DNA sequence: ATAAAAGGAGAAGGG
DNA sequence: CCCTTCTCCTTTTAT
């Protein structure tokens, strides 16, 4: 299956959820989520991932902060914003 | 200042 | 094992 990490990356890279999560410093690796429409972007990850529930942006976000632990994605000191590490750009 | 929202995390449960 | 789900408390942001 995918991982969260992956799942975010690929949206960005793709713009197919453009009007939800964009990009910050493309070069830096950090994104931010829209705060109007972050939810229906949660809700695609729940449905790719066959959970029981529908996703939210809450059970996503402490997701992403168990990323903060072995480094894929941490949380950065701006609204709604993340940031990717260099290994999982490249 | 205050509601609302974003942020946080321990615990237990599910693919 | 990579989250998922629930629950409760805190900080930040929008009103």
């Amino acid at each position: 299956k995918i991982r969260l990490y992956q799942f975010l990356l690929d949206l960005l890279r793709s713009g197919d959820m453009k009007d939800s999560i964009w990009w910050v410093d493309k070069d830096k690796g950090t994104f931010q989520f829209s705060s109007k429409h972050k939810e229906a972007l949660a809700h695609r990850w729940g449905i790719q991932k066959g959970n029981r529930k529908k996703m939210t942006y809450q059970k996503m976000a402490r997701a992403l902060r168990n990323y903060g632990k072995t480094g894929e994605v941490k949380k950065v000191k701006k609204k709604l914003t993340y940031q990717f590490s260099g290994e999982v750009l490249g």
